[PDB]
């Protein structure tokens, strides 16, 4: 018998991740990702600060 | 992220009010509005007034 080979991209699970190659991953000590998120405002009056 | 800007008139609440600009509102002591409603009547007989 001959096996049926699966490629990772053919699967439906491949949508849940963003694959990227990186040859110099053995030299990396610690990687970080930064975020900047702002929020809207509601203007009111009365006994509300 | 980029904030999404909402304008008041684009809402469906804007049909519930008639907005108008008024620069000298702070010099209004007591703004006033009137109504003049008339009513019909029924002609009848008998010893009624």
């Amino acid at each position: 018998n001959t096996l049926n080979f699966v490629r990772f991209l053919e699967l439906g699970l491949s949508v849940a991740c963003i694959c990227t190659k990186f040859p110099e991953l053995a030299y990396v000590r610690d990687g970080v990702i930064q975020f900047e998120v702002q929020q809207p405002m509601i203007a009111r009056d009365g006994p509300h600060p």
